[PDB]
């Protein structure tokens, strides 16, 4: 019941109400609190930023006879890895490792991301790499995520690369986090035919590529200057079968847009209304902007009107363009 109730207190932020249950049950000894407790207090204060209490409840427990586990380091290494402080997870680390606590793969993989947030060069993440693995690290789905997402983090383009092929070569790739990861990554370095590859192993993966990735790889082709790149990724997006709305088409018209002829703009308008995608009034402005500058001051008054009965608010720069293209006209 005790730890029903701190769980309760820390979904609702309610951490001086919990650390008074705890230093009141601290005293009763029908009540004695347990490790259990003990972890869930300090991970109460260190979601509230409360590292100088938190520290004072884990010093406490070796003088209330309260069993330290390898959770209560991990928390430890987390909190101090939310702040940037690596140096403070690493000595952490060192510190359980010679207090004979053998770590675990989550503590492993809290310290890497704790390395790779406050910007430790690749090769300290390499080296608590091979450490882990020398010690018969295990693997997992958010664990590979992670080691994805490190390299990413690097910044280095052989890092990139390395992260980009480690879901490929191995076998082993998660469905979107990883492509993802390996996506962003090989965007900074350049990806000459990884922009492509990264869509296709997420689509043939086993699952259909995702709203969110398929727009993410046009907005990097767009980003690029490919229009053929963002045309393909877009039927791509809707061979899929994902449900998306108009964030890729709003792309395809800023980027048709930039061509001028905004012909494939007008089409993807046209087949955002046929597909019922989510109508962004952020889109409504753009497109017109784009067209009311092109001519179409009769087809922008159009739009208007339309606008009108659509129910969409408008605002600042929807009014602006259209009465600019109005005045133009």
């Amino acid at each position: 019941d005790f730890s029903h109730v701190f769980k309760e207190f820390a979904a609702r932020g309610d951490w001086q109400r919990s650390l008074r249950l705890f230093k009141y049950m601290q005293r009763q000894i029908w009540c004695k609190p347990n490790e259990h407790i003990y972890t869930l207090m300090i991970g109460i204060l260190g979601r509230e930023g409360l590292l100088d209490k938190a520290f004072e409840i884990f010093d406490e427990m070796p003088s209330h006879s309260v069993a330290r586990t390898v959770f209560s380091y991990t928390a430890i290494i987390n909190a101090y890895g939310r702040n940037g402080q690596y140096g403070t997870s690493l000595q952490l680390l060192e510190k359980m490792k010679q207090e004979k606590i053998i770590p675990s793969i989550l503590t492993y993989n809290t310290v890497i991301n704790s390395c790779a947030r406050g910007g430790h060069e690749w090769e300290g993440l390499l080296s608590l790499f091979a450490e882990m693995r020398h010690e018969g690290i295990q693997p997992d789905l958010v664990t590979y995520n992670t080691l994805l997402s490190a390299c990413s983090s690097r910044g280095l383009g052989d890092e990139a690369e390395m992260v980009f092929r480690t879901m490929n070569e191995a076998g082993i790739l998660p469905d979107v986090t990883t492509y993802s990861y390996l996506v962003d990554t090989f965007g900074k370095l350049g990806k000459l035919e990884k922009v492509s590859e990264l869509l296709m192993e997420m689509e043939a993966g086993g699952t259909s590529p995702e709203v969110t990735s398929y727009n993410v790889l046009l907005e990097a082709y767009a980003h690029s200057g490919s229009m053929k790149e963002a045309m393909d990724v877009f039927r791509q997006m809707q061979t899929a079968g994902c449900v998306a709305n108009a964030e890729t088409y709003s792309v395809l018209l800023n980027l048709y847009g930039k061509n001028g002829r905004y012909d494939q703009v007008r089409d993807l308008f046209l087949e955002m209304k046929m597909s019922n995608t989510e109508p962004d009034a952020d889109t409504y402005n753009i497109l017109i902007q784009v067209f009311g500058e092109g001519g179409y001051f009769k087809e922008v008054v159009t739009l208007f009107h339309d606008m009108v009965e659509e129910k969409v608010e408008p605002n600042m720069e929807t009014y602006e363009g259209l009465i600019y293209a109005c005045g133009k006209g």
